[PDB]
């Protein structure tokens, strides 16, 4: 099956002629890869030989837990991280439960690529792009059920005071299609763009599903293009949430928000606003801010918060096929269905 519930329509390597691999390490995954690659007779294939799913069995919660006890420590280290580049063949890289990562993925170029169940945390490198999930010219890319996490804060004397950790889920360029679902991201300052600048602006992206706890920003910081985020729970945002600019559009619809600073908004352009269209959000009109402790601030530029609680524009129809839990159902269950070990548990009607 390819529906992921979002835009990005895809198997990733679990498909006919797939080849099982099992990676202990970040260096195996390395290995298997570059070994897809070959064909019989030990020749390059463009974009890889054979399609791949990787079982990841590695645990680094020693990284981590030292990562986490000396958190201002981290940034100044190399960076960590596989490169899945140019591999188009399909590929899924599944987490054992139990298993952790202090490294990330860096996706480039490719296509059909599903990545899941992996906790990844506390990466070093936030001084040099140490990003915990990259998506780049790549369309067709599932990251669901992944736990992505570090500390919600900024240590002193980072270069551009903004690199104590990089971001949990960057999507960039020409990566058309993306879904990022069943994610549990915690303790992330900048949890993820879309558009890496003005111009760079496009994409359909899918948010659904997610759990934001103690992040500040980025939810995502959209240029251009659609994103449609339905079914995600936002507690405790220290800076803003969804931030749609140069005129991108989205649809926010049957998600809880909570505890949170500007959740909808578009701010730092001074022009080029962006839309949005609300729907069955726990927050109905402005009356609900004071319940959900939900604050607006300004912007030293032209800026524009959904403080009115009104679609300002419109949205086309979403292409895919996708039904919705109510946000009280999400707020109640979500927990439980997003992350690692849930084995890859979605959220129903029915469990509600």
């Amino acid at each position: 099956a390819t529906d992921t519930g979002g835009y990005a329509a895809t198997a990733g390597g679990n498909v006919t002629g797939a080849v099982s691999k099992t990676a202990t390490s970040m260096q195996d995954i390395v290995n298997i890869i570059d070994a897809a690659r070959l064909d019989a007779n030990g020749k390059k294939v463009k974009g890889g030989a054979y399609p791949l799913v990787i079982t990841y069995t590695g645990n680094e919660d020693s990284l981590i837990n030292a990562a986490a006890a000396n958190i201002c420590g981290q940034w100044s280290k190399d960076p960590r991280g596989v490169e899945i580049k140019e591999f188009t063949k399909g590929i899924t890289i599944i987490g054992a439960n139990g298993s952790s990562a202090n490294f990330g993925i860096w996706i480039k170029k490719s296509s059909d690529v599903v990545v899941q169940n992996m906790r990844i945390g506390y990466l070093p490198g936030g001084a040099k792009d140490g990003d915990m999930i990259r998506v780049d010219d790549s369309p067709n890319v599932w990251v669901d059920h992944n736990e992505l996490f570090a500390a919600n804060h900024e240590c002193d004397g980072t270069p551009d005071n903004d690199t104590t950790f990089e971001s949990a889920v960057d999507i960039k360029g020409a990566s058309n299609t993306v879904t990022v679902s069943y994610n549990y991201i915690h303790g992330v300052k900048k949890v993820g763009l879309d558009g890496s600048s003005s111009s760079d602006t496009g994409r359909n992206i899918t948010y659904h599903h997610n759990y934001y706890n103690d992040v500040n920003a980025r939810l995502p910081l959209q240029r251009g293009g659609l994103v449609h985020a339905y079914n995600n729970l936002y507690t405790n945002i220290t800076g803003s949430g969804l931030n749609v600019r140069q005129n991108g559009q989205a649809l926010i619809e049957n998600n809880w928000f909570e505890k949170a600073i500007n959740p909808v908004t578009s701010r730092y352009d001074g022009k080029n606003f962006g839309t949005w269209v609300l729907k069955g959000n726990n927050i109905t009109k402005p009356a609900d801010f004071s319940t959900y402790s939900i604050t607006w601030t300004a912007d030293t530029k032209p800026y524009v918060n959904a403080d009115s609680w009104t679609s300002t524009g419109t949205f086309p129809t979403v292409a895919y096929n996708y039904s919705p839990v109510s946000a009280q159902c999400v707020k109640d269950k979500l927990p439980g269905y997003a992350g690692v070990g849930k084995n890859l548990a979605t959220l129903t009607s029915t469990a509600c």
